[PDB]
């Protein structure tokens, strides 16, 4: 089994680099954001521009959705997090604390909350409905590169340009592991495995580690991709084989084998870092994008 990722469609639209593609976990659209200050919708499986979302200041460097796709959390340069109604279009709240570039965010699987990471070195955890900031953590002693709810949104992980991968309590705020890897090269991303047993750390030394973040043992090692200077996304893709999914500042995008570590495809098209990628959470579909000199973002579609 290798995959055969092959380019379906081409969305254009965006008038500055693109920073983050999210599936909806229904599967019907894909959210991208973009340094242009602009949310666009798309249909996940035609690539069919669906709508434009406005109201950021400045550029945003994340988006994430709701567990019922209703929603998105944008995170701006501008210091906030917003909360979208999709559908209608509408912002719901601007979420107000941090003390810089906001930079990364997602919701717990309830969607009662939501996670954010700065520039301003905190993690924050904010209520849904009321728009209030619950909990600031010191998590950090430089900028936030990630951070990522567990399956029961019991646990936050947190990646950080400081060398270090911190998994918190999300009802406490305390932090339970700080994992630490030799000559701390910036942590640029983190999300947890969809079980919730590893994490996926990308680090600014052309490499992806998979950790037992409990033990604290790397298990698996990912390389020949380029990553030194973007903080890019990386995915679990379990659709079809068992994959890991990465964009890389060479342009391309790249998927190993998550048990034996080798390359089961390179994806060439874009001309730029592909800074994004995400993975169908039903079919295997991926998504990327790419920086300025490229702004598309392009579907790719496999049979297994
Ligand atoms: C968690 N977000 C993220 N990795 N975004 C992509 C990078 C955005 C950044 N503002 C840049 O242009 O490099």
């Amino acid at each position: 089994v290798k995959p055969n990722y092959a380019l379906k469609f081409t969305l254009a639209g965006h008038t500055k680099a693109v920073s983050s593609v999210k599936f909806s976990p229904n599967g019907e659209w894909l959210a991208s954001s973009s340094a242009d200050k602009l949310i666009k919708i798309w249909g996940a499986y035609d690539g069919k521009f669906e709508k434009t979302i406005s109201g950021h200041k400045l550029g945003i460097s994340d988006v994430a959705w709701s567990s019922d796709s209703n929603l998105l959390v944008s995170a701006s340069d501008d210091k906030t997090l917003k909360i979208w109604d999709v559908s209608s279009g509408k912002c719901l709240k601007t979420l107000k604390g941090h003390s810089n570039y906001v930079f990364c965010c997602n919701f717990n699987p309830q969607s009662n909350l939501i996670v954010s990471g700065s520039f301003d070195e905190s993690v924050r955890i904010w209520d849904v409905k009321t728009g209030k900031c619950l909990k600031t953590l010191p998590a950090h002693s430089d900028p936030v590169s990630a951070v990522h709810f567990n399956r029961d949104g019991s646990l936050i992980v947190s990646s950080s340009y400081d060398g270090l991968c911190r998994i918190w309590d999300t009802a406490s705020g305390q932090c339970l592991k700080t994992l630490i890897d030799d000559d701390n090269p910036p942590v640029s991303f983190v999300k947890f495995s969809p079980n919730g047993k590893y994490i996926l750390a990308a680090t600014l030394d052309n490499t992806l580690k998979l950790w037992d973040y409990s033990k604290g043992k790397c298990l698996k090692t990912y390389t020949g991709h380029k990553n030194e200077k973007y903080c890019i996304f990386a995915n679990f893709s379990v659709t079809g084989g068992k994959w890991i999914v990465s964009g890389s500042e060479d342009n391309l995008v790249y998927i190993w084998n998550l048990q034996t570590k080798e390359i089961v495809q390179k994806l060439q098209g874009h001309t730029d870092v592909v800074i994004s990628t995400a993975c169908h959470p039903t079919e295997n579909i991926i998504a990327s994008a790419a920086l300025e000199n490229d702004k598309t973002i392009k579907l790719w579609k496999s049979d297994c």
